[PDB]
């Protein structure tokens, strides 16, 4: 993929955060806290999973952005509607308008709806996200593999702005502590 030179300053959004979550500082990293983090409650806090929305809104053009996922054992990443559901159980599908990859128990696999099992040779330690909004695409590729393809979505709905999407997933193991870190440019 010839996809870097798109690249866009990605940082997330405190205020659209599950309460758990801690974002850094710069905004460009996130991790679950062991806890409550102090914070009042509003209508952008994804209330149920350890979500948080990028700042960034896009309509229009190409983008391309990269997530460091090292020693996780579960995180979900992608893009999204502005206007996705924050409360409540839901399930990461392009019908709940996400488009998103995911590992979770020692698989990798698409969020379709049913999702789609993925075949990647060498476990990713840092994820590429390119959107496409006038074609209708979002790609992932695999930055410790050369870039390699992961998984393509066509013909997207996205019916409105997308945000990018990030799911550090739960630590009931005590082994999913680790941060998802944006890359630099
Ligand atoms: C079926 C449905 N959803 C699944 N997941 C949602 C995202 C995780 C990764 C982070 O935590 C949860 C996997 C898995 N199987």
């Amino acid at each position: 993929h010839h996809h870097h030179h798109h690249m866009v300053h990605i940082t997330l959004d405190r205020n659209t955060a599950n309460s758990w979550l801690i974002i850094s500082k710069d905004r460009r990293q996130v991790r679950m806290g062991d806890t409550h983090q102090n914070v009042s409650d509003n209508k952008e806090r994804f209330s149920n999973y350890p979500m948080v929305l990028g700042a960034q809104r896009f309509s229009s053009g190409k983008m391309y952005w990269e997530v460091d996922v090292t020693q996780k054992e579960a995180w979900d990443l992608g893009v999204c509607r502005d206007s996705v559901q924050r409360k409540g159980q839901f399930s990461l599908s392009p019908e709940n308008g996400f488009w998103t990859i995911w590992l979770w128990q020692d698989s990798y696999e698409a969020g379709t709806s049913p999702q789609t099992t993925l075949h990647i040779q060498v476990p990713p330690c840092q994820i590429g996200i390119f959107v496409d909004y006038e074609a209708g695409v979002v790609s992932f590729y695999n930055i410790t593999d050369h870039g390699s393809l992961i998984y393509t979505f066509s013909e997207c709905v996205f019916a409105g702005p997308l945000r990018p999407f990030f799911n550090v997933g739960f630590n009931y193991s005590g082994g999913n502590a680790a941060p998802l870190k944006l890359c630099p440019l």
